[PDB]
């Protein structure tokens, strides 16, 4: 019985945070979204073009109609791979506190254990030796709290979920599912330029979750990044904030001085792409605690689904 | 009216345009105006290329072109956070009373830097909308055999560009963003450039520093490299281009700092590049200053590599 | 003569040839000249690419390839600056008395590393012409099951990658340049082989560290991760078909170190890239130490994994 197939709201949240896929191994989450896709489009206003692909790696595009803006989100978590004698290296810039709960699977199966800091190096403490390279995973562990959502990988998943809502209603437009986000990237770059070449888009958004601050807050609404270590062309900006505002949308204006997203590869590619990050802001980031409030996972959805269509 | 100004004048006009980077538009439509009323006077009229697919960049194509030369518009300054609080906006000099400016939806903004609580803000009349940008208050001194203002880097690169195109007969002038923060235009146009015109030479004209190595007024600086480092042979062939000439240029050899050549470097496309331009003193702060003669050898340099490249 | 060199002979011409990063120009001209002597004793002679548009790469395509293998040319060293002083030239080890070659315009160069005032310098007969490279003195060594001699990385790479192309049928071997300073001609040869050859997949034949997890001739390594994190998927495929084999490897898990995989990672083209190289003790170093077993190790897994690719 696969049922998740068919999970909607907070319980295909929950699957897609569930889903181990860290950086530089999203195809397990690439396998379950593009399934979820084939068993799903037909419910979608508008059926999209399904692009994966070896020339796209692991990576997922969706076209849907005649396209103007894309939006990007990525389906690889922060995590661990483990190296030897037990031993880990980061895989993107995790938070590492002593008994964190981690989840992977290697040859002899699945595996879990917990994070130690064991002579001021990082270990997974476990009862077997771990294949070298395995990766490894926060355990998932989805909360619904208040007006909140607690679990691990809220970034991205959330910008997975987010995506994935969009298709519910997107008319004209591309949703990229992409790969390494974590960990320096590497696939929006072909992305960027393939989409540019092939359908002329260069506006995107970057459908990202980022932080709760005491200048961006809880429930206070979706955040509109006019900046972090990267700084996008104002004017483009400037006209999201100008079509937010024709709406009644919560949303905050975040100014940041660092922190990057599928956006920098956007920027830095060799296509003259637009970009703009927006997303809901999340508690404890990097952490098997994200938390994110249901209303800005609310408004979050709201704006994109304006966006896409005046953009 | 400025439409037409010159020399230092001109400078002083284009050191005065708001322009950080991720916002060089308004200095791009000055030039723009500036180039279509000036093109006429030049000695070759180049095809202006502006528009949606270079975003807010320019670039100049004069006749059969061999080698292209890139001077980024973009400025570095400060963003208005929260509370008036600020980020930089590349790697400005932060000291307790700099001047800074502006505009937001509640009209133009003064400024002073204050380092409250060891965190950067603007010390201004009110509460600055968020992500606003500001920038370097424009103070434009002629100083002995110096000038001084507020971004000479690379206001003084640009203005080096629109000299050069004065006689320029066959090349590229590119004017480029963000090249203060990170970068992201010449990637574009590395590319354009050389798929339609399979020019892969380039000249980064951009202000370096002043060093012990690199004495104001002793020259303007062939930079052999920086935190990068371009082919051995084409910066040799920029310095026997050099040596053929009388005017004065020094070579700097540094083991910091990056320009559009590295973007260019990093590119896709076979680019060979060089960083060539006039050494400052207080680089980065409102106080950039540079020695009139090595404005004069940039040019001058510039005009017969152009010309021989 | 040293264009018929073979075995270790070929490694230590390949070591002694001063060829920095943006400066590889001579290696290159070395490898055309072996290549163009002795393409007509392998098993399938390959398409020889040199060109303007290549700068000062090669790139050698096999039969119709799957995959391509990519070797960097340029090593590490030091870039003379002012009054003798030095700036690193990738990641070099700097120890007092390292000694150090190169060539300027009064001649050959031979001195010292010294470490005066906090700061690096190069202790020389007289003064050294600005930009001038410097490498670490050749001194190739055979000693016991070791090899010892700097520039291993990568001129065993290179050296493998030519005796890879003595049995190759299919595949494209590639010599690059920069790798050891922040690369930016991979970039377009992940470009141009990708949209020319529709090969997507790499080995990086490089050389990684001896360490506590990879030991000297206990097998070449593969690398299932560095500073990078290549695709899962493809390292896997590897490792599948490396077991299918009798030859040592050991699988590499490392949390640093960059190669010329991270440009093909970061390139505009869905290149998967595998680093697969020997292990060296003291690496960046004069005395970069490599175990013959696994320099065989080496050869014959890339032999085997360029065939079944
Ligand atoms: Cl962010
Ligand atoms: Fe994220
Ligand atoms: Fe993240
Ligand atoms: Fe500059
Ligand atoms: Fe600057
Ligand atoms: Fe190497
Ligand atoms: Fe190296």
């Amino acid at each position: 019985h696969h049922e998740n197939l068919y999970f909607q709201g907070m319980q295909l949240l929950k699957e897609l945070c569930s889903i181990h896929a860290p950086s530089g191994n999203e195809e397990p989450l690439k396998d379950f979204i593009l399934e979820y896709i084939r068993s799903n489009a037909g419910s979608w206003s508008y059926q999209p073009v399904i692009y994966a692909d070896n020339d796209l790696q692991d990576c997922i595009v969706l076209v849907f109609g005649n396209p103007r803006t894309a939006v990007f989100a990525h389906m690889d978590s922060i995590g661990f791979t483990v190296s030897y004698n037990n031993h880990l290296h980061p895989i993107g810039s995790p938070s590492a506190k002593e008994g964190y709960r981690l989840v992977g699977k290697d040859s002899n199966g699945d595996i879990e254990g917990v994070l130690k800091i064991v002579d001021e190096e990082w270990m997974l403490e476990t009862d077997r030796l771990i294949d070298r390279g395995t990766e490894v995973t926060f355990k998932p562990d989805f909360r619904e709290e208040g007006d909140f959502i607690l679990t691990p990988y809220l970034d991205d998943r959330l910008g997975v979920w987010t995506a994935l809502e969009l298709a519910k209603t997107l008319e004209h437009g591309i949703i990229a599912f992409t790969c390494w986000e974590e960990h320096g990237g590497g696939s929006v770059a072909y992305l960027a330029r393939w989409i540019y070449e092939t359908f002329h888009v260069k506006q995107s958004l970057i459908c990202d979750i980022t932080w709760v601050t005491e200048g961006v807050e809880a429930g206070k609404g979706v955040a509109i990044s006019m900046r972090d270590r990267m700084i996008p062309r104002k004017k483009y900006v400037n006209r999201i904030i100008e079509l937010a505002r024709q709406t009644d949308i919560p949303f905050q204006l975040e100014v940041e001085g660092a922190g990057a997203s599928d956006g920098r590869e956007l920027q830095l590619s060799p296509y003259p792409w637009d970009w703009c990050f927006i997303g809901a802001p999340e508690k404890d980031a990097h952490t098997p605690n994200e938390c994110v409030h249901k209303k800005d996972i609310e408004s979050m959805v709201g704006l994109y689904k304006y966006l896409m269509e005046k953009l």
